[PDB]
This record gives structure tokens, C-alpha cells and sequence, in this order.
């Protein structure tokens, strides 16, 4: 009239996160961490410290060649990716082709050295004409004009000798080459440029083995011309030549350009700024700082990315479940301010709430493991993702496409259902350790006290503050009030 | 003499259906589902309400070109797939070759409009001959013939003046137009066909810029001949011009083909009769109505199918292990007709079973919602399966064999491990369920009551039909009885 | 003073095995098995009883052509797979190309028959040079020579008339047949060599029609020569014939390949010794025994093989937690000499250890099958992994690398995590047995005996050994010992 009293129960607080379990929807739960990464600094950034190389208005081609529209960032010796425009306006201004373009976009997609040489001076052409071959398609200050890396050679008096030039890279670096050859309309474009009726371009190095023969069709207007110009490449390693022959039709170097090549990234597609920002990870949308195991921005990603998923929250229970003084069998405590598992007791000395400091620990570093391992688990492997392949190459784009898609899939359920399944294991495990913690008491008491049938004993003898802290400590001492206890219980 | 009883225990039935857990082989068990799609309909079907394109033994190259010996279903303006035959029997009549054959299939696999018109009569030939044109290889009606959409011209009186014929494509639609050159066994064959010993095709756009030579070679005979027939394809864009001229050999455009393209698919390889059903799972097989989140009917799919598994069953456990008058220590209760888990009374009111509505709704919901989950979380998106690599794209196709392999092998193995996880997980549910239910009792009744150890309870009190709804209920008044119950006790 | 007694408790060893759960890392555990393969036999070995075949020295192209430096084993009639030193010494000795290569190592990668024929005689060359065909770039026995398979035909006289010559395959099978084309320096040179300024090579099979053409470059010296051999092959099927037709230039077929392809594999790179060893699974770094569903050795495999994992330990928990005589609350049983869980008991015959047979067969059942389920699930296929891509493939082989490391990924995050969730799994299984136990006896003895909290149970009757087995059998009758029980109960 009253016993002494102590109360088995658990944490509950004002939170309204929610989380969902494999077997139930919109749980409310005491704290709760999202692993799904959703934010991203909508700027193009340096990927581990290196720059990387934005074109404005111009393409890769128009950029190599000169293509005297292109108005860009002149002086820049590496980066680490390209950024393109969908369709830039200024591509190839005289119409035509470049040969293997996506092969070589490819190779300079990331690049250690870039640097321009001069390998055949304009002014070493003492029997052609170096400074006629330009265009109305090509336009520069409102004149007519070229690519600007490249000379368009016509015939001096009324002659076009046969051209033969040897360059031999003396640098310490691969030279990347760049020339072409000019398709005109007809017999007598042909031989009013050229003079010759019949022309070849021969250009051989150790590797290259090359004869082009200009190609007569009538074509329609592209940038007011019905001519086109194809352009060709190659590396030429450091202690080789390149030899050029030519009757005609040759589109002759001015220019090469130095590279050094350690490892390739791609050719990313955005309108974006560079933001002076360093990252791991870069989006066409912006960059990420990439702790998180999965992310929802974007799938053409370059760098050490999370894993890309079709999902809007991907969120862990790391609390639990949320809703004299009663026990754990009609709810959780707002008096327990601090532990998760625990006591409120009511002796002679008066009444309160205590932590189960050890059970308690055990969770959170449990739950905080859990959290960890999902986490730190997750390889993370430099990649770069983009879409490097010609309309002649749809079948290899699907079959890039059923890869990507096929990944989306596999993680997208994967994360899914990890979080549905470990949801629940979390919620199973803090009805466990509360149960568990009852039990604790329950076998330490014996008949000692009475069970409540709501998560409380009454005491069958005086249990002082110190008697409690045996309860809580798990040393209570059963024979010492075995005697007290039974005289009580025995009426 | 003999005291008042209540029961805890679970629902059993005649079910032997079974089960697998990561523990144990062959449980049975009260219900089960099964997650693997194992049925098709047997028939080529529209794909998301767009007829296929069925080509019973032509092939896509025979079917364009107009090979005579081709009998098909001729009018079908869009389609949302092609079936060919492995091998059809009528491909090129005249031997010989398509150029970028198979990028052509894969750009016609899908198309939103085809419409083949006229764009260069046969009858606008006056100074060469359309109708010499003719093989004994591509027979019609008995007597020799040739592809019907394209023209052999021939040179006339002893003539084969230059060709020069402009097509502007003054629809609103993209035309694929095709063409072809005659590769002869001889400098005699030349003459006599062409007149002209040396000879070429230019043909050129705003894009192509082709010049095409015969070859001679000394070739085994197919089909009776050795000469070959090589073909060429261009989409010309809807205000371009296309512009042919030639000297000789030239297999002429008569037909040509407005398109509207709107992503792609493939080709699939199936001897099925389309069935006028509809669907957005489509298989060499048979079609399928893809609820079930996987299936092991066949890899090669067009449309939003399940994941592919090398799996005969994936069962899911939704019911019970299946196994005065005893509890649930002893096994199931055929006599719980409706419930999972519940109770069984005897009083001086009589006896019987009651169900425990919530614990079993509660149930119910769990089970019903992982089912949902495992189905409900899959991503379902569109691919197109097919065989698209030529015997020279060897290497690409092993490409495409080790990540088809690949997604097989991490699909069939997480659904395998997926299924039995979850049913130990489900089976333990249910014992976790009962368990909690004869607690929920014990902790109500305290001393009122003796635990019989066979999951009942003899009440050391009178319980009548309205007590025992308050056990069931969780409303049990333990003080209201707690005075006749303790008499009792004491004797 | 003192009643009989009987503890519920569990095995507990002298094992320091650890083992991780996704709560908690290095657990001490009684048993623990590894399921990621980490061994090789160091040998490259047959493959399902198939030969390798090993070129020491020489590339396919060298092998193939007979470069007369190639010392290589000879007779090899069939094989499973090709290995290459990374950089081969011995590859064309006479520098130039050969069409097609990659194609042609993939096709040859495995074979089912290899038997090199003679198709055209040395001898037979009546008009021509057929032993002046011979470079001090290709060395013999200090001489000038060349490749042995294939003859460099020079002018006789100052002639060289027109080539023809065909051969019918009248063997049982397919004929890989290899011919070349030489490209002089200049027309010097040409006339020097063949006589005529203007040459051709024809060749025709019913599938092939080709005409190739010498091509003059100034070429860097490559083996001191400026020329270059271009090589091209084709497959003739067992009843077609090929037709030659050369005017000069021509490097002709001596020696061709009767093959049988049953399947592809591919080209490893490995430094390593023939073993006479038979295997499922070939590795770069040496064979495996593929039991484990991972392995961690290399990613170049060919074969039947475990996933490949970034992974150093994946150990699954197969035994226990490893921690009057009190029972299970207070640790484990060193005395339990056999047996998972169990019971301790002292009466008036003696004391000592008994093991619940029943729960512990249960128990070792369910984690065998979870071993054994870990592991059977994994579909294994046949798949060929190498780098058959060359450098201006790049694009390709960064697919190749995604889907790779994709796949790393997938499987590398599965298996950490299955091993993590499932440890969890089984200690939680352990823990729920020993308590279940506890319960089987409680629930058995009820007033009989008195619950001393340690996990033993003191008896209120005299508990004889054969009173003890029906506790441990569950056949306990309580009736019989109500009695007995009740007197001492109450005193
Ligand atoms: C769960 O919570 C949200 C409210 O934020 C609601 O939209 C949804 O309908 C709820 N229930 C289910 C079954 O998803
Ligand atoms: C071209 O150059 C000069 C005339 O300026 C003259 O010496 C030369 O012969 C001219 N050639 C011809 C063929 O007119
Ligand atoms: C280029 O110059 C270097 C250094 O003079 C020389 O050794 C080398 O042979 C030259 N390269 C060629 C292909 O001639
Ligand atoms: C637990 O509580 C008792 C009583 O307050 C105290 O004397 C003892 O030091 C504690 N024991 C342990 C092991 O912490
Ligand atoms: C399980 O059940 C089937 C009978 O339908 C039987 O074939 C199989 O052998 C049983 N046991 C095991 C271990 O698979
Ligand atoms: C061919 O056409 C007619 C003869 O029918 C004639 O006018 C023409 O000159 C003929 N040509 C030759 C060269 O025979
Ligand atoms: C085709 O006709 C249109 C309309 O007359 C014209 O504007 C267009 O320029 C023509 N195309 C070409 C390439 O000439
Ligand atoms: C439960 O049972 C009692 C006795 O039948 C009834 O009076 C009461 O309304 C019920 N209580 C609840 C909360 O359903
Ligand atoms: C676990 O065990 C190893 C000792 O073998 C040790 O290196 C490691 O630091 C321990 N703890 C953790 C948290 O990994
Ligand atoms: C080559 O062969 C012999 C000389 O040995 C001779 O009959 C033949 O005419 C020679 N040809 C020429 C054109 O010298
Ligand atoms: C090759 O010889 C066979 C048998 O004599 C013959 O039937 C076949 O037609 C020949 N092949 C060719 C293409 O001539
Ligand atoms: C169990 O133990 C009792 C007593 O030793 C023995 O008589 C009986 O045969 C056993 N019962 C069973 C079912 O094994």
C-alpha cells in the first residue's frame, strides 16, 4: 500500500520521420537517415584537380582544325573531360568530313600535355599558292577566310608541281597530324584550282600507308558550297616521320599538336558554368560530393560516382518505432529523454526515469555499423559516361543502352529492397532488446516481486535507490530479501 | 472439477503445397505464391497496340528491293517490330551484297510511317534500255525477271550515254532511297552490257559523296551467275536533293521510301502466326501479360518484360508452416476455419475457437505487402533482345553474350536467394506472432490463472463467454477476480 | 539442501575464428567458413580436357604466315583457348598489316580441327620467281628469307604474266586461306619487281569479290624496309572454289588451313608454364577448382568460373558465438563436448553434460543448408574474358570496361552484404534456440521446479536420472510429481 516499483520501457520523442518495411507502409520512427545523394551544385567542376575543357560554340573538329568562327579559351595545356553543346553552331564552316572523329574525340576526351607546334610554315611554299585557299562559307572579319590550323594549296602561274615534305618529330611527345583533301564538283574546278586533271595525296609513316583520290558527285549547297573537304589524322611517335606527296587537292598542315596520354574519360554534353569547384563526381546537371552509395540526378556521369537509381528516397530506420507509470506494453516514454532502452522506478525516495546504458550502447552502435556497412561496402571505380557513337552505330548504342539500363535495374531493386528488409530488421531488433531487457529483471526478481502484466514488477519487500541500481546493473542480490519478501507474499 | 480453459494456437488446413527457406527444404505450408511467369500465349502479337511486321520467307533485303519471288503481305504502313525466319528462303536472287545491311535492319525494325512512292519512272529512260534488265536467277511467272523497286539499264542501239537524274525530296518526310552497281566477269560482259570499258556511279546529298567502279573478279556461280550486284542505301532529308551519274553498271532507283522514325526495337527470329492479340511483352515463343516481376520463357524479348531467370519456381511462403483440446506447443487447429492466429475456450457456456482479428489483419497486410513489395519495386523499362552482328562482328557479339550472361546470372541468383530469405523470414513471422499472442494472455491473467504448458491456461476463477471477449480483447479485469481466483489457489 | 537440478546451456570451444555481421565486427565465433576462392595451381592448364595453344614467341599473324623466326611446337591439331605473351617478339617480320586481324584471333581462338594442307604448289609457278621472293627484314638461318606459308612472287626473265589460278575445296571442311599484297616505294621498284607499272590482285569465292591495288608512300624504314606486305584471308567452304588473278604485286597462297569451329573462347596474355593439369576455370595467374561461388584471382578468366570480387574475406558464421554450474545466461559450455545446445543436471546418481540431440540436428541441418544454398544458387555459364579490341576500337573496349566493372560492382556489394545480413541471421538463430529450450523445460516443470534465473531450474521433487531424460525428451509428467512437489513447495 503502495510496493516499490520498477518499469521496463523505451525512447519516444516528437518525431514524424517515416520509413517504410517490407511488410508495412509509413512507419513513424524516432530517427531516420536517407542514403539516396539528391543534391548537386548545378555548376561543371575540375574532376580531382584537373580543369576541364569547355566549348562554348564549337566542336572538337572546328576546334583542331581553326575553324576562324571558333571564339574560344585559346591556352589550355590538360583536362580531365570535354564539355560540348548538343549541337554547336560552328562545326566544319567549308562542308565535308573528319575520318574516325569519334575515335579521336575519344582519345582527347582527357589529355595531360596539349600543346601547338608549327610544323610546316605557310611560308615555306616557294611553288604553291599559300594564301588563296579560302571560302565565303568560312568567314572571318566579314572577308572570306579558312581553318586556320590547315593550308588549302593552289596552283602558282598556271602550276602545281608535286609536293613532297617529311616532318620528323624531334619532340620528346606524340604529335597528333591533321590533314585533308578537297572533293570539288567537277573536271574544270578540278584543274582551274589544281591544274592537274588526275591527283593523289600519299602521306606514310611507320604505322600509315595512305594514297586519297579526290571524288567528283554532284552535291547540294551546304554553307553556299557544293565542294567538301576531308579531313584525316594520326599520331606520330617520337622518333618518327610523316612524308606527304601530293599532285593536288591537299589541304597540307601548318599545325600538329603535342599530347601526352594517361588514361580517357568522355565527351559530356551540358550548358552549364564552370564554378572554380573541385569534385569526384560530375553530372551534365552539376556535381556531387559523393559519401552517399546511390544518387537519382543523372545517368551520364564522369568520375567515382554513387550508383545511379530510378528512386526518390532510399531512408533507414535508425530509431524506433514511435508512440503509477506504465511500462513498454502501452508505449514508448518522452520521459526517457536520454537512452533508448530503460527504467523508471518508485521507491521511498521518490520516482524517475534511467537509461539501460549498456543495451542502449549496443543498439546505436549496431544501427550506426548497419548505416556504416551499407555505406562503405559499396566499390567505388573511376568511370565516364557518355554517348560517343555515330548514326551508323545505332546497334552498338543499344546495345551500350541495354548495359546502362540493365544496371539502373539491378540497383534501383537492389536498394530498394535492402532498405525494405533491413527496415524491419531494425524495428524487429528493438522489440527484441526491450523484451530481452524485461526478461533481464524478470529473472533476477523471480518471486522476489510481482509481474504487473504492463511492463512493471511491484516489489514484495522495500527496494531503495540502491537496491534499483543492483536491478539496472544486473547484481541484485535475490537471498538477501528472499526472507523480507516471502513474509509479504505469505498474506 | 474441471476448471474453466483458454487456448492459444495457429490455423492449419489440407494445403500441401510447399516451400524453400535458406534453412530448410520442402516445408509445408498453409499458402503459397508464386512470382515466376512460366506462360505464353503461342503467338506473335501488336506490341503496346502497333502490328509487327511479319515477313514469311523474305528477307528485309529481298523485301525492299523488290525481290520477285517474294509473295508477302504487301500494304503495312508502321510497325512496332519485324519477324524473319532464320534463314529465309528468298533474299538476293541475283548474288551479291548490301552495304551497312544490318544498320538498315536495325533503323527499320521501328516505323511510324513507311509509304513506298515513285520517284524516277521507269518509262523517263529514253536514250537506255529498262526492260533488257532481266536474270534467269530472279524468276517471275516462269520467265526471267528482276527486283521490282530498283532498274538494271542497259545500253541501247550500241550507246550508254552519261546519266544525270536530280531527285529533290519535296515531301514531308525522310526517303530512303537505294541503288546498286553491277559487278560483271568480264571486260567482254562490260561492253556488252555497258558499252563503256571504264565506268563509275557518283551519288551525292548534302551528306554522301560516293564514286562507286565495277570490279571484276573470277567468282564461283550462285543462282547460275557470277557476276554480283553490290547495293546502296541513303536517307535523304525531307528539302535535299540526291544526284546520281554514271557511265555504266548502274542499277537504277525506281521506288524509294517515306519514313517517320520514332526510336528503334529489332528483329526477332520466330515461325509463330500473328494472333491479334495485344501486348507489351513480346517473345520468339509466345507473348506474355507481365504482372510477375520475372520469367524463364526465353531471352530474346521486345517490350517492358520481367527480368529473365534460369529458375523452374519461385514460391513464396504467404501462409502458416502446416501441421481438453491442446494449444499451439502440440500444432495447428484444423478447427480455426477462419484467422491465423487465435483462441480456443471452454466454460459453462461450452467450447469453442475464435479467431484473433487483429493480430491476424496485422498479419495479413505484412505478408500481403512484402508480396506487393517484391513485384511493386521491380523496374520495368523497354529493351529490344535480337541478334544484330554479322560473322565479321564476332567480337561485339560475345560483348553483348557476357552481359546478357552476365544480368541472367546476378537476376536468377537474387531472386533465388531473394525468395528464400524472405520465407524464412515469414515462417519466423508467424511463430513470433503466436508466441507474442499467448504472452499477450499470460501477462493479463498473472496469477488468476495456471500455464497448463501446452499453450492453455486454466483460470482459477469463473470465466464466462464475457471474460473471456475481455482475454481476447485485451480488457481482462484481473482485480475483479483476483479475490475468487486467490481462494481457490489457496488449496 | 540441495534440490536436484537441470541447466539449459550452449557448445563453446577454444576458437578464435572471427567473423563480421552488418551490427557488429569480429565476433568471435565456434566455426566459420570461407566462401571466396583466393587459390591457383600458378599453370595455365586444358580446358574441359582440351590443350591450350601457347605461343611462346610469336604473334597468331606470325604463327599463321610461318615468320621464319617463329620456333614455336608445331603439331597441334586442336585447342581451348590461345595464349600470347603481352608484346611478342616475332610478329611480321616484313612490316606491314593484316586485314581483319582481331576477327580472325576471335574466330581461331578455339578449334576443333587444325591441319595445315598444301593448296598450291611452289613448284607450280612455271612463268614466274618463286624463290627470289626473299628480305633480309625476315632472317632464317642467317640468310634472307621470308614467310614460309605464303610466296613473294618476282618477274622472270623481265616478265610477268598474268596470274590465274584457282582451288576447289574438296575437303571435308571449311579452308582458311591467306594470300597478301606488296606496296612498294616507287615505280622503280615496281617496274624492278613486276615488270608492269600498273598492277591488280582479283579475288573471288561465291561470297568474296575483291580487287586490291599496290599503293605507293614514302614510308619510314620498319626491319630496314620502307615496304609494306598487306594480308588478307577468307573461309572457303567444302565445295566452292577461290579464283586469283595478278598482274604483280601478288604474295600467293602456298599453304592454307583446313579448320572445324565448335564455339569461340579467346586470347589470354600470361607468362606462365603447360601444367598437364585439367580445369573448368583458366586464369592469367593459373588455374582454379571452381567449388566457391567467388574468387578474387584475376578478371581475364575463361571457363566455367566463381564471380570475380574485390574482395579479401567473405567467412559466413557456421557455429556459435564463442564465450552449482550455471546455464545460459551467464556464457557457454567448454563441458558440452558435442552437441550446439543442451543441458547440465546433478541429482542423487551424479552430475553432467547431455546434449538436446533434436535441436542441435535442427540447427546444423538449417546452417548447412544455408552454406550449401549460398553457394548451389549461383548459376555458372561459360564465358571468355580478354581484350580483343585494338586502338582505334577504343570506344568499344570503354563499353567492355563498364560492363565489367559493372559487374565487379554488382557482385562485390551482394557478397559483402549477403555475408553480413546472414551472419546476423544465424547468431540470431543460435540465440533463439538456446531461449527456446529454456522454455521447453519451463513450460514442462512449471510449479515442480523453481527458476533460479541463471538458466537452471531447481526441482521441488526428487528428479532421478530417468526423471531428467523425459525432461530432455519433453515426455516430463507433472502429475506424478504434483504431489511430491506441492509439500516441499509450500514449507
Ligand atoms: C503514406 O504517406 C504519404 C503521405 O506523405 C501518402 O501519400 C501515402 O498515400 C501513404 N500511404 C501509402 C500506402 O503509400
Ligand atoms: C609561269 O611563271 C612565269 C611567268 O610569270 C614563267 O617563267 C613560266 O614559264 C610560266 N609558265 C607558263 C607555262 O606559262
Ligand atoms: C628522325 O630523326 C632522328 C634523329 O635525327 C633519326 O634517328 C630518325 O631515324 C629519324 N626518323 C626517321 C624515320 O627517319
Ligand atoms: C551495481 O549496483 C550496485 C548497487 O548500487 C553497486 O554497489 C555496484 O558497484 C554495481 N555493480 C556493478 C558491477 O556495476
Ligand atoms: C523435395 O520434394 C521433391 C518432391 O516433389 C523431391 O524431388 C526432393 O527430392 C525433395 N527433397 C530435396 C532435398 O530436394
Ligand atoms: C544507233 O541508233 C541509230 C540506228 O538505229 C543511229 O542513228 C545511230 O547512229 C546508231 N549508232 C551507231 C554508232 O551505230
Ligand atoms: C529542293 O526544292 C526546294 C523547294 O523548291 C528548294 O528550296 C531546295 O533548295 C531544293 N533542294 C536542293 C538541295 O536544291
Ligand atoms: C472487449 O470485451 C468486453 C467484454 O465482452 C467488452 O465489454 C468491451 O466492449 C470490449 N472492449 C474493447 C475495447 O473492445
Ligand atoms: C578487427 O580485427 C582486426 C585484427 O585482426 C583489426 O585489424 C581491426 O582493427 C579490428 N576492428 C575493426 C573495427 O575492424
Ligand atoms: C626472256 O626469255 C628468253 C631469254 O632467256 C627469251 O626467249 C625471251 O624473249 C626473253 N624476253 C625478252 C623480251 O627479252
Ligand atoms: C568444285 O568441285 C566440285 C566437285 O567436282 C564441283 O561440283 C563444284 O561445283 C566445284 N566448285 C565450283 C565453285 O566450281
Ligand atoms: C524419454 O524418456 C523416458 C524416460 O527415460 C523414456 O521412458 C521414454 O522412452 C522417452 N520417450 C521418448 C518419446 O523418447
Amino acid at each position: 500500500d503502495p510496493g516499490d516499483q520498477i518499469c521496463i520501457g523505451y525512447h519516444a520523442n516528437n518525431s514524424t520521420e517515416q520509413v517504410d518495411t517490407i511488410m508495412e507502409k509509413n512507419v513513424t520512427v524516432t530517427h531516420a537517415q536517407d542514403i539516396l545523394e539528391k543534391k548537386h551544385n548545378g555548376k561543371l567542376c575540375d574532376l580531382d584537380g584537373v580543369k576541364p575543357l569547355i566549348l562554348r560554340d564549337c566542336s572538337v573538329a572546328g576546334w583542331l582544325l581553326g575553324n576562324p568562327m571558333c571564339d574560344e579559351f585559346i591556352n589550355v595545356p590538360e583536362w580531365s573531360y570535354i564539355v560540348e553543346k548538343a549541337n554547336p553552331v560552328n562545326d566544319l564552316c567549308y562542308p565535308g568530313d573528319f575520318n574516325d572523329y569519334e575515335e579521336l574525340k575519344h582519345l582527347l576526351s582527357r589529355i595531360n600535355h596539349f600543346e601547338k607546334i608549327q610544323i610546316i610554315p605557310k611560308s615555306s611554299w616557294s611553288s604553291h599558292e599559300a594564301s588563296l585557299g579560302v571560302s565565303s562559307a568560312c568567314p572571318y572579319q566579314g572577308k572570306s577566310s579558312f581553318f586556320r590550323n590547315v593550308v588549302w594549296l593552289i596552283k602558282k602561274n598556271s602550276t602545281y608541281p608535286t609536293i613532297k615534305r617529311s616532318y620528323n618529330n624531334t619532340n620528346q611527345e606524340d604529335l597528333l597530324v591533321l590533314w585533308g583533301i578537297h572533293h570539288p564538283n567537277d573536271a574544270a574546278e578540278q584543274t582551274k584550282l589544281y591544274q592537274n586533271p588526275t591527283t593523289y595525296i600519299s602521306v606514310g609513316t611507320s604505322t600509315l600507308n595512305q594514297r586519297l583520290v579526290p571524288r567528283i558527285a554532284t552535291r547540294s549547297k551546304v554553307n553556299g558550297q557544293s565542294g567538301r573537304m576531308e579531313f584525316f589524322w594520326t599520331i606520330l611517335k617520337p622518333n618518327d616521320a610523316i612524308n606527304f606527296e601530293s599532285n593536288g587537292n591537299f589541304i597540307a598542315p601548318e599545325y600538329a599538336y603535342k599530347i601526352v596520354k594517361k588514361g580517357d574519360s568522355t565527351i559530356m554534353k551540358s550548358e552549364l558554368e564552370y564554378g572554380n569547384c573541385n569534385t569526384k563526381c560530375q553530372t551534365p546537371m552539376g556535381a556531387i560530393n559523393s559519401s552517399m552509395p546511390f544518387h537519382n540526378i543523372h545517368p551520364l556521369t564522369i568520375g567515382e560516382c554513387p550508383k545511379y537509381v530510378k528512386s526518390n528516397r532510399l531512408v533507414l530506420a535508425t530509431g524506433l518505432r514511435n508512440s503509477a507509470i506504465a511500462g513498454f506494453i502501452e508505449g514508448g516514454w518522452q520521459g526517457m529523454v536520454d537512452g533508448w532502452y530503460g527504467y523508471h522506478h518508485s521507491n521511498e525516495q521518490g520516482s524517475g526515469y534511467a537509461a539501460d546504458k549498456e543495451s542502449t550502447q549496443k543498439a546505436i552502435d549496431g544501427v550506426t555499423n548497419k548505416v556504416n556497412s551499407i555505406i562503405d561496402k559499396m566499390n567505388t571505380q573511376f568511370e565516364a559516361v557518355g554517348r560517343e557513337f555515330n548514326n551508323l552505330e545505332r546497334r552498338i548504342e543499344n546495345l551500350n543502352k541495354k548495359m546502362e539500363d540493365g544496371f539502373l535495374d539491378v540497383w534501383t531493386y537492389n536498394a530498394e529492397l535492402l532498405v525494405l528488409m533491413e527496415n524491419e530488421r531494425t524495428l524487429d531488433f528493438h522489440d527484441s532488446n526491450v523484451k530481452n531487457l524485461y526478461d533481464k529483471v524478470r529473472l533476477q526478481l523471480r518471486d522476489n516481486a510481482k509481474e504487473l502484466g504492463n511492463g512493471c514488477f511491484e516489489f514484495y519487500h522495500k527496494c531503495d535507490n540502491e537496491c534499483m541500481e543492483s536491478v539496472r546493473n544486473g547484481t541484485y542480490d535475490y537471498p538477501q530479501y528472499s526472507e523480507e519478501a516471502r513474509l509479504k507474499r505469505e498474506e
